[PDB]
């Protein structure tokens, strides 16, 4: 039940939330172990190649997030979800977003994030709440962004209409926290490395923590346990 996931989730909140997507794959997860090592999950659902890789289709679906989402699911773990946003029009970005809903949606994930990195339009400020307002109008109602702190002041991406911020900063990136976001901004969350390393899985893991300048419990709660 939803009281019984919460209670795990408490239990498990000074774990780290991990991100993951078709780059790792299933088959080498011990989803058993993982899902005891972790407190939350966001899985990528698609990108924004002409040429063929093991992570994703062509039209942007990723390769593992059925199995990803549903096995961590199944154990328990609060899963939300996550897309390379990298539309290269209006038309793009709207295309992209109902690929995105429509692929997530029947999961019931936690929340949608959009994962913002490099200028596919003029005005990548324009064409990220195009994306956003798309989702909105599907019906996703968390809807978060995820931007380096440069791209966000280069590119003025304004965060304002989104409903939590997400921002990566992993110093020399060496698997543990070493620098957080340089901005002022009050963001919920922190991806502070890309070469992460949890029990359950031999690669590399991009790994996340609940900003300390936030109240833990309640931006978990947030992040993970409103849907």
């Amino acid at each position: 039940n939803i009281a019984q996931i919460e209670a795990q989730a408490l239990k498990h909140l000074d774990k780290p939330i991990i991100d993951l997507s078709g780059w790792q794959r299933p088959e080498e997860i011990n989803y058993d172990a993982l899902s005891q090592n972790i407190s939350g999950a966001i899985v990528r659902v698609h990108s924004g190649t002409t040429k063929e890789n093991d992570a994703s289709f062509i039209n942007g679906i990723d390769k593992a997030y059925k199995s990803h989402i549903t096995e961590l699911q199944k154990r328990n773990v609060p899963v939300a979800v996550y897309a390379y946003v990298a539309g290269k029009s209006v038309q793009e970005m709207e295309k992209a977003a109902e690929v995105f809903y429509n692929a997530a949606s029947p999961y019931s994930p936690s929340y949608y994030w959009l994962d913002v990195e490099d200028k596919t339009m003029s005005n990548m400020n324009e064409g990220v709440e195009n994306f956003r307002a798309k989702l909105a109008s599907l019906g996703a109602k968390n809807i978060g962004i995820y931007v380096g702190v440069y791209f966000m002041e280069e590119h003025s991406i304004d965060t304002g209409k989104f409903t939590s911020v997400w921002i990566p900063s992993y110093g020399s990136d060496s698997g543990f926290l070493e620098s957080s976001p340089k901005t002022d901004l009050d963001y919920d969350i922190h991806q502070y490395t890309s070469k992460g390393k949890i029990a359950g899985f031999d690669h590399d893991l991009d790994i996340n923590v609940i900003s300390p300048l936030k109240n833990k419990e309640e931006t978990f709660r947030k992040l993970f346990l409103k849907p």
